[PDB]
DNA sequence: GGGTATTCGCCGCGTACCTCTCCTAGCCCGCAAGTATCCTATTCCTTGCAGCGGT
C-alpha cells in the first residue's frame, strides 16, 4: 500500500530579509487542511507561540 | 600432610697513603591552549533610484 506522506515544502526563518516569516506566512495561507506544529518542550512552545 | 628439590634474596669480598675534578632544584614569569568581551576595518547582502526599452 501507498500512503501519501509528501515531504514538507521549503519553510525556513532567517533575519536577512525584512519579513523573516515569509515562507510560513505564504504556506499557511494556501493550505486548505489543518496544520499542527510540534514542539519538544513546554517553553519551546512559547518560543514558537510568540 | 610432608619430605625433596629448585629458586631466590641477603651478605661478603685487603691495609695504609698521595694527587686531581665535580658536586642544584624550585619557583616566578612569560609563553601556550581554551573561554569571554570590545573595537575597527572590510566585505556582503538587500533595497531603492536613474537610465533605457516596450507600447
Amino acid at each position: 500500500a501507498n500512503l501519501g506522506f509528501q515531504k514538507l515544502p521549503d519553510l525556513a526563518v532567517q533575519a536577512q530579509q525584512k519579513a523573516p516569516l515569509d515562507a510560513l506566512r505564504k504556506f499557511l495561507e494556501t493550505f486548505d487542511g489543518p496544520v499542527v506544529f510540534s514542539v519538544e518542550s513546554e517553553g519551546r512552545r512559547e518560543a514558537l507561540g510568540e
